[PDB]
């Protein structure tokens, strides 16, 4: 049987790094070597985090800033930070309590909820635990049936989801060599794409091979058609998958390389944001992610163009520590380093963060 | 008595650094620091495998891509991938069964075996190995007699081979420290080069002195009146080096470091390609090798100029440990990894590769 | 009860390595923690001492130097060498004589002697220790009550302080993990701000917190209004932060990163010396510190535009373990380098460095 | 007493780095110190040999080489290889035979041999061991007093010094932190500069001390009207140095950072010949040094514009180990190492070295 966390409180951690660490000791060998590894040697994976460092934030003087506002106006929400959380499959391998443990914290914090496809519980169970008023996107790992496609978007739209992810950078697994040496599979359904995957007993490879390969922008043009919802696509790191998306109707652009799970070889998410910025100028929101661990990431990712920042591993290592409460404080623990990034950096609010300059480390 | 490896089955592995590891079990010491090492404080060597993150692979999206076909049209051969087998000496240090297993394992994964003039067995036995249809090239060590050269040209001609490669980068050996330490010398005859080389007891500097120091235009032009066979030329790494082999007629481009075996403090193979592949300007052919490891490497290789990737270590570890059917599996253990990359990186086709645009590493 | 060092005499040391780690033998963990370690994942302190080989100073030949001397002459003061004491709270963390020790062996080195805010001493205590024609600067942490402000202003002209220094990069504490880690609360008064901070057990946030958040150009002009003394901006790190200083006329620049204490992911200060120069263009004198821990590292930012160079954890570790004679030793330590370099580079005399052209390292 | 080596005969290495760490069994452990060691933090030491692959040796085929000759024309000279021993002091630390060792065997390999004004033996001792057509260098450490010089000067030509090697760049020693951990003294006099130093009992800082600090141009003026000999500029690194020791009449330039000992935080010297020979175009002949422990380090500095280059610590190191044959084995590894060099480059010719283009590495 599979047992995951299942303690509901407050957790004792300094930074995200004894948090990961902390974090093996309630998740299973198996389940903790599927969320914290990545794929082939792992150099993408690690240049993620060091990525950072290749613009520097400088540290202004005489701004006339205290008691810095991460409060976040974006389309009709207010988020109290430009803080939210990534779409994760099956949180049933973290906590006991699953996604509804994840909904349930996220909504209290005030942000952004991103649902997976691949979700332990229902999208009926996500809205239940988060509130009516809480701020959901679903995220969409496509069928290659268009029927099933129509009634899993149908399902989203009945469930309040204020935006269709189509996470279009994996198409098929990478070569994710821990869950080889683990033998990994899925303890548990995987309810929302029920029609086309069992969930229990499948590998993470025969998971993506479920879903559809030939993603291409006539699935954006399907997705608006049947939904009338916005579009982000989620895995764009070049000016040609931006100005493809934009073409086929997309608005919105999630900047991220899966956190280093799929394509070893690549680049890092943060230097591809630059391109990324430039080629958008501001004609959709970004979301970033990938390799987020410190405060001065989301606010270098903000001065680099990125409207919202998304959270994945460090608030998984949380949710398994302590469920609702345990979630809260690794955003509360971003959210509290963004203040203090803002007031040593001179932004009054976010606002103030996206007109902020870097200086590019010459000397990496 | 010098005893290699004799297992003919499958073989168990995750990537091509636990095959390493897992040959020292079964290939002896001296033969195994032969395979394993290289030339001087090993710095060309490291940088080899380094050096593919030097280009950075895009992951592009929404690219209308499934089931990526690594099928290779070359001249009037049929390939099962853009992946064929390097010039490797003495198989017999490595498995009983030597180049007969080695061509067999080749010649059923459906590509083109690159037979060594330093071979255990001799070409007929290679041609036999491998059946009347294996695409078969010949790699020349050339003599200082030039009856003895046009002897072993009708030779490779009887055996029909479809090309002769002329390795012009191991004049001299390299300062190979660790054949030095072990005491290193050749357990077995080189039959090919019998006229002028016995092999059994020689060590690694006699051998390739015993060969042609002297290598100019003039033996390229000699090997085309006598043969009629098109010429690569091996070793190839910067613009003059093209300009002098295409002038004198050669019909192809090998570029090699010869996997950091030879002149310590030169530069990594991968990074010669590019000025290679911009000097040859596809007027002919161009095989590329050194330091592969991954799909993502061949990936890079085929979008930088290169028409085919040529595999050296990896398929003399798996020969040592799974006879024909170890080395069919590193073959299949590349291909596989590279439908992987083609998937991700949105290329239906090897053509589709020669087209991809890397984004240079700035951060190295 | 907290015991700092007890010692006046002379210490055995080589370097500013192996006084570091002496210093563990004398000051409480806590203290020692509290005086050693630097903000979130360290990068920016450790790139401080790094950065000062991402340029190289020439050795010059046949220049007709001989005897350097380090004398310098500032304002109307005549310095021992163009050296000085940083401000650095709560001496009675390292040693029981506290700012008495220090700013008597820095005065009889004979140099300027920089007063913290947040000294375990008394302004007149400082004054009294070194003496009446010490020269000594008072670096100020605002109050937000501008009555407390004027009242400690007037303090600092009846000591004599011959400038004040505003510590502009410290509105809020940076995230100081290893005091997190060790709970540290200071242990002493500070007499300085007993106004608006009482001291004893206090976290190193609660103190930052109690001093002004909201500095801008309107606190220049506060100072000057009420002082009548010239003015340094302490924490500049760009052209902006420049211009905003002058502009409200401050009439020097100290270019620091707090230690590498505050915002970690900025710049090295030596690297951010080089856009200040520029900017300041001889127009105000110019003081720098962060990671000097070699006379070269002297050389090197005075060649760069730095007209003085102050010292802060070297100082606090020679006083730890030898009260004002260990102090003065670490100053001696710096003269004695910087006399060394002189010869090596060609420079007579401190104006020389100053015309000192170092070569930028390509290979860092 | 100081035991030093005793052995004459063939020495049992692969490389210098095993040569160095086998010598530590016969060097007294202060005298190797002395001999192994280097200035301050041993960066710029460290970077010397590092150095060598920021320029990558291009491996050219089908060249028409064979039998590289390292014969070198040099004046009235024909030397065995473009290599020469570097002046380095106090052979007798090494061996007890000293520079009587050093120079029997530097005779007999067949090139320069230049002595040290700090040498353990007089200068008719090493013309002596040497025989009279043995080429010998003179390197002239000089006296504050031109008495004393003019003295010097005139024994140099009885003994027929072919050059004055003015070394410019050790005008006081550097921080050298393995002699002040050791206690270092001189266990044995310096006869060539009795007059002004007696060697015994004495510190490294005290030799230098006890030289000439004010060295100008107008010492090589000096040397010039006394001695008639051409005069070498040793430590030169930069455009103004030369300029500067040309102007004043030399008729060589030595590129040196005296082996890492001297100023720490100064470029590697490898890097500064590329400067250095820009500046002399080919007016005046350029002697190379500091870090060579490879053929390839050798054929890059005579391709980047050396006439000649010096060895140091290694031929110390086989001196220790082995007297006059260890010190020409050290010599004969360097000249089998540069002929492999020379053959997989495609140099027939010490010549056709300076006409090598090397590749700058864009990736160290
Ligand atoms: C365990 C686990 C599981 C998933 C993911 C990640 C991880 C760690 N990610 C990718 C995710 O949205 C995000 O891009 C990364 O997690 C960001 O990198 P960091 O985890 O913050 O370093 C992901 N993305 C997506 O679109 N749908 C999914 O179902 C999942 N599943
Ligand atoms: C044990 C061994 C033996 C040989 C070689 C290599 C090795 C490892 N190589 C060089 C070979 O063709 C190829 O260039 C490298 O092996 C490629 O580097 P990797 O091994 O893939 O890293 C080689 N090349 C050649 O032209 N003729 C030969 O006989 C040999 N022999
Ligand atoms: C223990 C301690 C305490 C303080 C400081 C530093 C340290 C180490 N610093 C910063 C100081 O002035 C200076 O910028 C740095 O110390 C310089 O870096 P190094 O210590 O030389 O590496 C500091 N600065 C300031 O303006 N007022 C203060 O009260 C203090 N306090
Ligand atoms: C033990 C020792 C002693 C000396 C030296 C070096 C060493 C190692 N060197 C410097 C020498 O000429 C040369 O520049 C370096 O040795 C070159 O660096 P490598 O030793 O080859 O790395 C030196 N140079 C000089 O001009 N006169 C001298 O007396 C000495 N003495």
């Amino acid at each position: 049987v599979y047992q995951a966390g299942t303690h509901e409180g407050m957790i004792d951690f300094i930074n995200m790094e004894d948090l990961e660490l902390a974090a093996t000791q309630v998740i299973p060998s198996g389940g903790y070597g599927y969320i914290s590894s990545g794929a082939g040697d792992l150099f993408t994976y690690r240049e993620n985090q060091k990525a950072f460092n290749h613009q520097l934030v400088i540290p202004h003087v005489l701004k006339d800033v205290e008691l810095p506002d991460t409060t976040t106006y974006f389309s009709d929400e207010t988020l109290a930070a430009p803080i939210i959380m990534a779409p994760v499959a099956a949180h049933g391998l973290a906590h006991e309590q699953a996604e509804k443990a994840s909904a349930k914290g996220v909504s209290e914090f005030g942000t952004i909820y991103t649902a997976s496809s691949y979700a332990s519980c229902t999208l009926e169970e996500i809205r239940a635990a988060g509130g009516p008023e809480a701020p959901q996107w679903f995220q969409f790992y496509m069928s290659k049936d268009d029927g099933i496609n129509l009634d899993i978007l149908e399902m989203a739209k009945r469930n309040g989801a204020k935006a269709v992810v189509l996470t279009a950078d994996a198409t098929v697994g990478g070569n994710r060599e821990t869950d080889r040496r683990n033998g990994f599979t899925f303890p548990l359904p995987m309810p929302i794409v029920q029609a086309y995957q069992s969930g229990v007993g499948q590998t993470m490879d025969a998971v993506y091979k479920s879903s559809k390969q030939k993603l291409s922008p006539k699935d954006i043009e399907f997705i608006t058609t049947h939904s009338e919802l916005p579009v982000y696509v989620k895995g764009v790191q070049s000016e040609d998958d931006v100005y493809r998306s934009l073409d086929a109707g997309a608005q919105g652009i999630w900047v991220s390389n899966h956190g280093g799970r799929q394509l070893d070889g690549g680049p890092a998410s943060f230097d591809s944001l630059r391109y990324v910025a430039e080629a958008v100028d501001k004609r959709v929101p970004i979301v970033f992610d990938s390799g987020v661990r410190r405060g001065q990431h989301i606010f270098k990712a903000i001065a680099s163009g990125a409207d919202l920042v998304a959270i994945g591993r460090p608030a998984i290592y949380g949710l398994s520590l302590g469920g609702s409460t345990g979630i809260k404080q690794v955003f509360d623990f971003f959210k509290t380093e963004l203040e203090m990034v803002m007031q040593l950096a001179g932004t009054q609010t976010v606002e103030d963060i996206k007109n902020a300059k870097l200086r590019e480390n010459r000397f990496m």
